[PDB]
């Protein structure tokens, strides 16, 4: 059934920056200037939101504030695509404030990870318009080559190109989460062989919902957390936490009964994962709160923290081969 | 409502790790709290954990579920005691045999990431549980303030109280990071207050505990559902103004402030303010935009010493102007 998506991204259009959480712009400015001369270099212009520059400790501003900025981009029908410039923790305060009217009058790209889980989650919830977990413009796109440009590429292939379906989700041949080169360049990161991870068997087709697992408890029993349903693919990512956090995230999916309605689920890569002396891999955490029911896994998968990003589009259908290791999106996402 | 037997002296605590193996990283702590349990008058017995070591946690899954659920059976055992939280014991739930718990109801007692299970208990059995003491942290502690937190634990548990039962605040709170296995020097006494933050009165049932736990356990049947007019009791502790401004948000959110007759807020040990220089109920005032909730805080019910031992899911008069909290309903036998 044909139900409404934005328009593909083309070449020159307006991207909107914003700001919802870390104030990225000014404590990283050369990550930053980076990013907009990345971009701009590859023919697109960038509008500055009203927080861009600006300075609240542990944000960019009030939480007001930071709604003000957001909502100025999504009533700009200038503006193609709308991109967070980093994360952090606190997207989840301008959900009740958000003029998800005026979104759903004139769609367009959202895009984002880590805490913009919080408004992408949000927004497909209100409005039904499917969202991006995809690059956010300063950890993505201010990425030193050669890495920003396999990231760039899905970036093209998936909001600008036209793609026939099922379109298939290629794995990257290389990745990194070195903690280095995020102001200035030190020397290359490693180009490690990259591979998805078979952790169990099987296929699931469904609409697939996640995003940052974490961020995720942030929302969790609102009105802007789109409820699970029986068959969904679940999505999830973590980054840069420890194992005592992701098995209490994956214990809270359990006790919530996620798990007895997904048919599959894709699991990210960790970024410097802690794994608290224990050896253990997130999926093996995961695996011992499934305890004996068995589903589907598909693990470290490219969409998270970790480089390259790829784009996925969130709230529609994909397929799932976790015995062969292939993602597939099974209906349009874009106009 | 059926409700557990007041505490006795020559009774038995069972104790239990659901999370951080406490018994194991800190000996000296851990002995020393039994001790002065023991010297009390108290037995301790002693969870099939105690002294276990995997990393982050005492043991696997349903090896935590199991020693929880041995002291749920033992008919020798009146107050079930964690050693310490951490992060974990959500993990337990869905193993828990609340069954065996709700036909011989007992005193389950302890804090922080303990409060997945207080809640899960009254949630499953509709029988009160208690945001107090967990062993190690609590009476591990070295004088003066492990005694104060003693005082409020008889008064709770094992004195027989009068309604209203009138929770009082100590003169002298400290949060200071130190003397954990080993003493070294005093800790500063800082002198106390409660906070009026928002003026008013309100009178309800008491529902919540450490909130960072409570994103663990959201929506699920483990989570008494937040109903019109009960007061709600929030602690954080260790954490940054990032971190409670999204939790803050997150009840926000899910209308738990359209419903909440009121808000009781716990000191926040070591709080982070990430340079702001501003107090969590600040943040929290931002996050409520106004409305007007009555709002006591810096209350001593949370990490910082010494910690009042507070019933939840029964009825509470709070009077954030006056500063006084009183329990109204029976919470034991």
């Amino acid at each position: 059934n044909a139900m409404p998506l934005p328009k593909s991204l083309k070449y020159g259009d307006t991207i909107g920056i914003y700001s919802p959480s870390s104030p990225v712009t000014y404590t990283s400015p050369k990550r930053f200037e980076r990013a907009k001369s990345y971009l701009l270099q590859k023919g697109f212009h960038i509008l500055e939101g009203s927080l861009t520059g600006r300075y609240d400790y542990y944000r960019s501003g009030s939480i007001q504030e930071r709604a003000k900025e957001l909502n100025a981009l999504i009533r700009n029908p200038n503006v193609s695509c709308i991109m967070s410039t980093i994360g952090g923790m606190n997207s989840n305060s301008l959900l009740p404030y958000i003029d998800y009217d005026a979104f759903q009058n004139n769609p367009k790209i959202m895009i984002g990870y880590s805490d913009a889980t919080a408004l992408l989650l949000g927004i497909y919830a209100k409005t039904g318009i499917p969202t991006f977990y995809g690059p956010a413009l300063v950890p993505s796109f201010g990425e030193f080559e050669p890495f920003v440009d396999d990231t760039y590429k899905y970036f093209l292939e998936t909001l600008l190109h036209d793609q026939a379906l099922p379109y298939n989700i290629k794995q990257p041949l290389f990745w990194s989460d070195e903690f280095i080169n995020w102001e200035e360049k030190t020397k290359e990161k490693e180009l490690r062989p990259n591979n998805w991870i078979s952790v169990t068997n099987g296929q699931a087709t469904g609409r697939v919902i996640g995003g940052n697992l974490n961020t995720i408890q942030g929302i969790w029993g609102s009105p802007y957390m789109p409820c699970i349903q029986e068959g969904d693919i679940l999505f999830i990512e973590d980054s840069s936490k420890d194992a005592a956090t992701i098995e209490r995230s994956f214990s809270f999916l359990k006790i919530n009964g996620v798990f007895d309605k997904v048919s599959g689920i894709i699991l990210g890569k960790h970024e410097q994962f802690d794994d608290c002396g224990t050896n253990r891999k997130p999926y093996e955490i995961l695996l011992e709160v499934l305890q004996n029911q068995r589903i589907p896994l598909l693990a470290d998968f490219d969409c998270c923290h970790t480089h390259p990003m790829i784009t996925m589009p969130i709230g529609v259908q994909v397929k799932m081969d976790a015995t062969n290791k292939t993602i597939h999106i099974l209906e349009k996402w874009k106009i």
